[PDB]
C-alpha cells in the first residue's frame, strides 16, 4: 500500500538543523531561553519568517527584520543583546554547519530503488547572501536522488498550512494512505496525519529509520554499504569536439573545478567511469569522461595508423585546445592508462597530474622489437591474436552480449583463460554461449555497451593494438626523460594480465610516484571496486592536483 | 609570390625574450658579462641546452645541468656565483615575464586574413615545472591564430640545423621564395636565407613590421584597431543537455574558471556571442553560450506555454543541475536579458552574478494588464504584431536572408521603423527585397543564422512574446523582493526600443546595481560594439564575480 516517502530537509535529510542553532546560540551567549526562537516566529502567519518561507522576500531582506524582532523580544524580556550580536553571522555559520545526514539519504535511496516515489518537502528561503553557493551545493547534492523537491519559497505555501499537503499529494499522484512522511517538527506532521498519511516524528535518525523500516517492511538500517552513485546516460551533458576533418570526440561532462579527463581501456566506454563520474564532480572537479577514438559516439576511422599513440595523444591535445583548456588531470585505465603516461611524457605542460589504473609505465626497450617483447609473456598472447585485421573483429562482433558478459567479470568469476589464445583459435573458444551475469553488472548495463558497439564494432578499438612498431619507435624518443609531474599508479591485486609486479620498477622513471593498491580487485577496476577507486582518486587529486 | 609568413616565439611573438633575462640577470647580479649565456650554450650541438630543445630531456632535468654549466664557467672566469643563485628561480620569473607582443600577433592575423599561410617555428622545451601552466596558457592563446606551430622539442630538430627548415617548407607546402621568415637571432635566419626565403631580423617590433609591410605590400602598421577574435562554429565544443523528455538544450563551451552562461535575444543564436566567447575564456572564465529554447540546435516544442518565463527559468535551473553546476554568472541580451533578471529574482542561490545588455528590469505593474502596458509605448507595437499565431511566422520565414539582413543593422543603417507595425501589416512591408549587407556582418555570418532558422523557424522564438499574462502573474509574486546579488546593467545609446531612459529607476529594485553605457551602439549590442562590450564585461566579472 505505501508507495511514496517524503522527507523534510532541516533535521531530517540534513544535520544539525538551524532551529537548533537558535537554541545553541541562546545558550552560548547566555540569552533568555527561547528568546531567539520567539523573534524567529514573531507574528506567526503574518510575520517576517513566513513571508521569507513563502518567497515574498529574500534571505537578505529578512535579516534586518529578524534583527528588529530580536531587539523587541529583548526589550520586553528586559535583557540586553550582546555587543556584536549578529543574525547574519549566526545564520551564515548555521547554514554552513549543516551537512547531509547520510543514513537518511541512504534510506531514501533504498526506498527509491525498491520502487518508492521519493520527495523532499521543505520550508526554505530564497538565499541571496554572499555565501549562498554553500546551500546551492547541498541542494544539488541532495535533490538528484529524489523524484521531487518541493520548496516552500517556490510554491508560495508553507508547512503546516494544509494546502501544501494537497499540493504534495497532487505532485506525488498518490493518495494520503500511500504516503509516509517524516519531519522533525510535530506540528508539521499533524496535517499529514489528518489526511491519513503515515507520519514519523524524527528525533535521532536510527529510531525514525526503525519506524520507517517497520512501516514499509524494507530493510533500511544495518543494510550493506551501498555502491557509489551511477550515471544515467540520458541525464548527462554530452559534448562533442571535432579535432580534425574526419574525427570528432564525444565526452560526458559533470561538475566544476580543475578539469579531470577520464580515459577508458579496451573494449570499453565513457560509461566505464559511471561510478567515478558523480563522486569526482561532488569532490570539486570538472569531469570529462571520454569515448576514446574508435568508441561509442567518437569517430572510428578504419585505418590502423589513426590509432598509433602519437596521433591519439596529438588529438587529445587538440581536444584541450578546442575546449580552451590549458591543462587537465589525465586519469586512465588499461589502454587509456598507457595513453596518459604518454601524455605525461610528451606534453607535460598540458597535464596537471597523471594517474593510471592497472597499466604500468614500462619504457620501450630500444634493443628488443615490441613483437618479440610481447612473445616474452604468455599472458600477452591475446595481443598477437589481435594483430590480423578481421580475425578478432569477427569473434568479438559475432555476439555482443556474450562478448561483454564474458569479459566483464570479477576475478573469482573468470570464464576466459588468457592462455594460448592463438593456439585455441579465439578468446571465447572455450567459454559459454550464454554466460551468466557478473555480480559487477546489471543486464541493462551490459546492453548499453552492446548498443554502443553496434555503431562501429571492434575495428577501431582493435587498431589500438596494431601499432606496436610505430609506438615503439616513438616511445624510444622519450628514453632520456623522466616524469616529474604529479603521478599516481593504482595496482589491482587480481588483474592477471596487468599484474601489480609489472609496475615494480616504475620509480626509476617516476621518482616521486605515488601509489594505491586494491585488493581482491580484478581487471575491470572501476566497476569491481568503485568505492575504493573513488577514495584513492579523490584523496590523490585533493593532495596533488589542487 | 609571397604566400607564407613564419614567426619565432621568443623575441618575436612574445616579449621580453629569455636570452635577455640571462643578460639582465648577469647585470642585476654583477656577474661577468656573457657568463650565463656561455653556460646556456655550453657544449654547442652536444650540450645540455640542445638536448633540451630537441625533446631528449625535460626542463626540470635540464635545470641542474645548467647549474653545473654555470659553476664550471664561474670557476674558469675565477668569480663566485652569488649565495642563493638559482636557475629555477631565474627561469621561473623569465618565463612568467614574457607576454604576447600584440603588434606582431596583429600583423600575423592581418597577413592570415589576406590569405597567408602562417606558422610559428620555435626552439622550445618540454616544460614540467610546477609553474608550467603559465606557458601552456601563452601557447594556447597564440597557437589558435596560426596554421601551424612547429616546436623543436616535438620534432627532434632545432634552429639553425638545416633539416628543420626543410621540415618547415614541407609543412607549409610552399617553396622557399614564397616564405618570409622573422627571427630575433641572425644565425637562425642564415639557413632560411640560403634557401632563398625573405628573412627579417627582428630588433624593435615596428622596424620589422616596416620591413614586413614593404616586402608583402600589405598594411600592417598603423592599421585600424581590429575586431576581437570570432568563433568558427565547427571548431567549438558543442554540448547537449536533456532538461526533460521533449527538450534538449544546446550550448557552445569554451575556457575554464567560474561558469558564465550567455543568453541571446530574439531572433538570435549562441553565435550572437561570437565576439565575446574567446575574450571571456581568455579572461579566465568558463563560457557556456546557449541556443535558448526555440533556437538553433535546442528543442523547439510548438506549444505557447513551453515558452513562459517560469518554465524557461526552471529549465535553465535543470541545465545547471545536469551539468553539476551549483552556480553560473548569467549574462543576457534582449529576451535573454529579461530571463536573467528573472533568474536573479527566483533563483538567486543559483546566480553568481547577473548582467543584462539593453534589457532593463521593470517590475510588473500589479494594476495594469501587460497588454494594456504594452499599448502605452508606440515603439512596442511590434509586440502586438507578434501575438497572433502564424502571422509573424509567415513574414519572418518567407525569406530568411532578407529577415536577418533587415534586422541585423547598425543604428545609422536602419531600414525598419518600429512605428505602426500592425497598421502597416508587417515588420518589412516597407523595406527592400534584397537589403544591403550591414557593416556589422559578413555574408557568411548572415547565412549561419539562415541555416540555423531552417531547423525550426520562428514559432518557438515568437512564442517567447506570447505569454504576457502568464509572465505578469508570475512576476507579481516577486514584487516584495529586491535583487541584492551582484548586477550589471549595460545601456546602448541608440537602441530605439530598449532605450537607456527605460532603465532609469532600476536602483529602486537593485540598489547596488553597476552600469556601463555604450555610445553609438544600436540594438545588436554584441556585434555592433564587441570591443567595448568585452571590456565592460571582463572588468565587471573580475571585480564582482571573482
Ligand atoms: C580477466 N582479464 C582480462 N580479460 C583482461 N583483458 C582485458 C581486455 C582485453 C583482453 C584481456 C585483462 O587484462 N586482465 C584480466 O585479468
Ligand atoms: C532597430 N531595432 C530593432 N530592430 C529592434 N528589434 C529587436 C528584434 C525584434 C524587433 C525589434 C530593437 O529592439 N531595437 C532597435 O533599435
Ligand atoms: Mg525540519
Ligand atoms: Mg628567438
Amino acid at each position: 500500500t505505501l508507495r511514496a516517502a517524503v522527507f523534510d530537509l532541516d533535521g531530517v535529510l540534513a544535520l544539525p538543523a538551524v532551529f537548533g542553532v537558535l537554541g545553541r546560540t541562546e545558550e552560548a551567549l547566555a540569552l533568555p531561553r527561547g528568546l531567539l526562537n520567539d523573534a524567529f516566529q514573531k507574528g506567526g502567519p503574518e510575520g517576517a519568517t513566513t513571508r521569507l518561507m513563502k518567497g515574498e522576500i529574500t534571505l537578505s531582506q529578512w535579516i534586518p527584520l529578524m534583527e528588529e524582532n530580536c531587539r523587541k523580544c529583548s526589550e520586553t524580556a528586559k535583557v540586553c543583546l550582546p555587543k556584536n550580536f549578529s543574525i547574519k553571522e549566526i545564520f551564515d555559520k548555521a547554514i554552513s554547519a549543516r551537512k547531509i545526514n547520510r543514513p537518511m539519504l541512504q534510506a531514501a535511496l533504498m526506498l527509491r530503488k525498491k520502487g518508492f516515489t521519493t520527495a523532499i518537502l521543505t520550508n526554505t528561503w530564497l538565499d541571496d547572501r554572499a555565501e549562498r553557493d554553500g546551500l546551492a551545493q547541498l541542494m544539488c547534492e541532495l535533490k538528484m536522488h529524489f523524484d521531487f523537491l518541493i520548496e516552500s519559497c517556490q510554491v508560495g505555501m508553507v508547512k503546516p498550512e494544509p494546502q501544501i499537503y494537497k499540493f504534495l499529494l497532487d505532485t506525488l499522484k498518490a493518495s494520503p494512505s500511500e504516503v509516509v512522511f517524516l519531519d522533525d517538527i510535530g506540528a508539521n506532521l499533524k496535517p499529514a496525519r489528518d489526511l491519513g498519511m503515515v507520519t514519523i516524528l524524527v528525533q535521532d535518525t536510527d529510531t525514525a529509520l526503525k519506524e520507517l523500516e517497520k512501516v514499509t517492511g524494507i530493510q533500511l538500517l544495518n543494510t550493506p554499504a551501498p555502491l557509489p552513485t551511477s550515471c544515467n546516460p540520458s541525464d548527462m551533458s554530452h559534448g562533442y569536439v571535432t579535432v580534425k576533418p574526419r574525427v570528432r570526440l564525444h565526452f560526458v561532462e559533470l561538475g566544476s573545478g580543475p578539469a579531470v579527463c577520464l580515459c577508458h581501456g579496451f573494449p570499453e566506454s565513457w560509461y566505464s567511469w559511471r561510478y567515478q563520474i558523480p563522486a569526482l564532480a561532488q569532490a570539486g572537479y570538472r569531469v570529462l569522461a571520454m569515448d576514446m577514438k574508435g568508441y561509442g559516439e567518437s569517430s572510428a576511422p578504419p585505418e590502423i595508423e589513426e590509432y598509433c599513440m602519437e596521433v591519439l595523444c596529438k588529438e587529445m591535445v587538440t581536444f584541450l585546445d578546442k575546449l580552451g583548456l590549458s591543462q587537465a588531470v589525465f586519469i586512465g585505465h588499461d589502454w587509456g592508462g598507457m595513453l596518459v603516461w604518454y601524455m605525461a611524457l610528451f606534453y607535460p605542460e598540458r597535464v596537471r597530474a597523471v594517474a593510471s589504473l592497472n597499466t604500468p609505465f614500462i619504457p620501450a626497450n630500444p634493443n628488443m622489437s615490441p613483437l618479440e617483447s610481447i612473445k616474452a609473456n604468455p599472458v600477452f598472447d591475446y595481443q598477437l591474436y589481435f594483430q590480423e585485421p578481421g580475425v578478432a573483429e569477427a569473434e568479438l562482433e559475432q555476439n555482443l552480449s556474450r562478448t561483454f558478459k564474458s569479459l566483464f567479470r570479477a576475478s573469482d568469476e573468470s570464464v576466459l583463460s588468457m592462455h594460448k589464445v592463438c593456439e585455441a583459435g579465439g578468446l571465447f573458444v572455450n567459454s559459454p554461449e550464454e554466460p551468466s551475469l557478473s555480480r559487477m553488472v546489471t543486464e541493462e548495463e551490459i546492453q548499453f555497451y552492446v548498443q554502443q558497439f553496434k555503431k562501429s564494432g571492434f575495428r577501431g578499438p582493435l587498431n589500438w593494438y596494431r601499432n606496436m612498431e610505430r609506438n615503439w619507435k616513438w616511445a624510444c624518443k622519450s628514453l632520456g626523460r623522466k616524469i616529474l609531474i604529479p603521478a599516481l599508479m593504482v595496482t589491482a591485486e587480481k588483474d592477471f594480465v596487468l599484474v601489480p609486479q609489472m609496475s615494480q620498477h616504475m620509480e626509476d622513471w617516476i621518482p616521486h610516484l605515488k601509489r594505491g593498491h586494491i585488493e581482491d580487485c580484478g581487471h575491470w577496476t572501476q566497476m569491481d571496486k568503485p568505492t575504493e577507486v573513488n577514495q584513492i582518486l579523490i584523496k590523490w587529486l585533493d593532495s596533488d592536483a589542487r
